[PDB]
C-alpha cells in the first residue's frame, strides 16, 4: 500500500541530488550513507532539524531517471571509515568529508518521462527532473514525485515512521 508511504511523506522536505556516477549510488544504497558538497551539506542540516522528514531524491547524470529516494536520519558527521566514493574531475575526498546516514524508502528507478507533468515552484516552474544538485522541491510536487515511483516491496516503512 501508499498509506504509510503519504504518513512518511506528510510535511516533509525534497531535495533534487544529481549524482555524476551510478558508483555511488550503488554505494550509497547498500551502505544506507550519502554525502555532498559543503554548500549543500549545510542546506540539509539545516532541513534535518526543521522538519519530520527530509527526503533525498537520486538522478545520476545522463541516466535519464530517478534512482530511488531515502529519508535522513542524521544530520552529517565526519571522521568515519572513508567511504570509498568515486571523485568525480575536480572534487577532492575533503569536500565530500561530511556523511549523511539515510534510510532508503524507495530503491526503484522512475524514468523522467513518467514526471513530465511535474514542475518545481521552487526552480521557475521547469520540470523537476531539471535542477542542480541540491535543488530543493516544493512540498506538494515533491509528494507527487515520490508517489510516481514503484513500490518498493523490500522495504518496511515501520522503523522509518518511528524515527520520525
Amino acid at each position: 500500500g501508499t498509506s504509510k508511504l503519504k504518513y512518511v511523506l506528510q510535511d516533509a522536505r525534497f531535495f533534487l541530488i544529481k549524482s555524476n556516477n551510478h558508483e555511488n549510488v550503488s554505494l550509497a544504497k547498500a551502505k544506507g550513507v550519502w554525502s555532498t558538497l559543503p554548500v549543500n551539506e549545510k542546506k540539509l542540516n539545516l532541513a534535518f532539524r526543521s522538519a519530520r522528514s527530509v527526503i533525498l531524491i537520486f538522478s545520476v547524470r545522463e541516466s535519464g531517471k530517478f534512482q530511488g529516494f531515502a529519508r535522513l536520519s542524521s544530520e552529517s558527521h565526519h571522521g568515519g571509515s572513508p567511504i570509498h566514493w568515486v571523485l568525480p574531475a575536480g572534487m577532492s575526498a575533503k569536500m565530500l568529508g561530511g556523511v549523511f546516514k539515510i534510510d532508503w524508502i524507495c530503491r526503484r528507478e522512475l524514468p523522467f518521462t513518467k514526471s513530465a507533468h511535474l514542475t518545481n515552484p521552487w526552480n521557475e516552474h521547469k520540470p523537476v527532473k531539471i535542477g542542480r544538485d541540491g535543488q530543493e522541491i516544493e512540498l506538494e510536487c515533491g509528494t507527487q514525485l515520490c508517489l510516481l515511483f514503484p513500490p518498493d516491496e523490500s522495504i518496511d516503512l515501520y522503523q522509518v515512521i518511528h524515527k520520525m
